[PDB]
């Protein structure tokens, strides 16, 4: 006809890429993390901000994908890591972001046995704030009936660590945990915008001040259940008074026992 659907032309100039940015940094391997993914800090470089760099290989380059896209849209609701560089190749994903200064809500707990209440608040007021996200802004699903569906996934390829099953399912199968936590269902779901992992070590403490979470795979739609039960199962470590407490400041008298009870044995799959 008239326009030539494709036009012949010559190359177009590619983006600068990462050896271009990580010169003059000094590495530090992370200890902390127990997810598959290799994690560095990358500091030292006068004038240049801290960074982290997450290397997902196999399942795990998707985990850090889906962590790359969900901290893309939270970014704009609540205070994440910024994204400096990511790269997908068919067997590997790459996440370069910024370092959030401070240590975290588990290391503070420890350090500072007395501060407790004021961290629980602190975390209380947080998981307001992102419970409050309109769910209609959310692109993301990690509703039971999804999570479930992956859980099984992970069960029939062997996946799932039966060594952090907690001590209630110690020596527990896959198989029985799977079955006993189909007799809990089923449950009204409460419906909110979620973090997925809201865990003692996804949460940044800096000058007595909650200034941020990491660790955004798991964002989406879900019960508000699955940030609380985490997180009281977390806090139960240090003691039953500030469990308490976090229901109180979230604005729940009694925990849902079976809400709680659900989530808890939902996340042994992952
Ligand atoms: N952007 C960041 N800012 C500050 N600290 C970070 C950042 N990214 C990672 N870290 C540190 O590295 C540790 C591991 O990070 P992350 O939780 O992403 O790894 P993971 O393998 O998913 O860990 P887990 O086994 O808890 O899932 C964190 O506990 C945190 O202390
Ligand atoms: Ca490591
Ligand atoms: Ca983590
Ligand atoms: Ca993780
Ligand atoms: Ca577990």
């Amino acid at each position: 006809s008239h326009i030539q659907r494709e036009t012949s032309c010559s190359r177009p100039r590619l983006n600068s890429n990462l050896d271009a940015d990580l010169y003059g940094y000094r590495w530090a391997r992370d200890n902390v993390g127990q997810s598959g993914a290799t994690i560095y800090r990358l500091y030292g470089k006068p004038n240049a901000p801290e960074l982290f760099l997450k290397h997902g290989k196999g399942s795990v380059a998707n985990d850090v994908t889906d962590e790359m896209v969900r901290l893309n849209w939270l970014t704009a609701f609540m205070p994440l890591p910024t994204i400096k560089h990511f790269i997908r190749t068919p067997d590997d994903a790459w996440l370069l972001t910024t370092a959030i200064p401070g240590k975290t809500a588990f290391q503070v707990l420890e350090e500072y046995p007395d501060s407790g209440e004021n961290i629980v608040d602190a975390l209380a007021v947080f998981l307001r704030r992102l419970h409050s996200i309109p769910v209609c802004n959310c692109p993301f699903n990690s509703d039971r009936v999804f999570r479930l569906a992956q859980a099984q996934s992970r069960m029939n390829n062997g996946l799932v660590d039966a060594s952090d099953f907690d001590d209630e399912r110690n020596g527990w199968p896959v198989e029985q945990v799977w079955k006993e936590m189909h007799k809990l269902l089923p449950f009204s779901p409460d419906s909110v915008v979620t973090h997925g992992d809201f865990s003692l070590d996804n949460l940044i403490f800096d000058e007595g001040k909650l200034i941020g979470c990491i660790d955004v795979g798991r964002v989406g739609i879900a019960d508000r259940y699955q940030d609380l039960a985490i997180l009281w199962n977390c806090l139960g470590e240090f003691s039953p008074s500030l469990q308490k407490r976090l229901f109180q400041k979230y604005g729940i008298d009694n925990p849902d026992m079976n809400k709680l009870q659900f989530h808890l044995m939902l996340d042994e799959f992952f």
